[PDB]
């Protein structure tokens, strides 16, 4: 039977392949043997160490604890107002 109006076939955090992302999505820096490839838990794009040196939590993505992200994602989430 069809899933209907609702379906859990939905995916979160799209990871861009190493080959598709030969350069940093954030700073456009090229990945080399010495530079390990990484992914941001928000945008799901490939980020080098320098572009993934920041840390932040993502309560929208279900991440209540600070996790590794890139510069843009760190900011987008950062757009939210801190309770006080």
């Amino acid at each position: 039977g069809p899933l209907g109006s609702m379906g859990e076939k939905q995916s979160k955090g799209y990871w861009q392949e190493d080959e598709d992302a030969p350069a940093c999505n954030g700073c456009g820096c090229v990945f080399t043997t010495t530079v390990r490839r990484h992914h941001c838990r928000n945008c799901g794009y490939v980020l080098c160490g320098d572009c993934s040196r920041h840390r932040a939590a993502i309560p929208m993505r279900g991440i209540t604890e600070p996790e590794r992200v890139c510069d843009a994602c760190y900011l987008a989430l950062r757009s939210s107002n801190m309770a006080g």
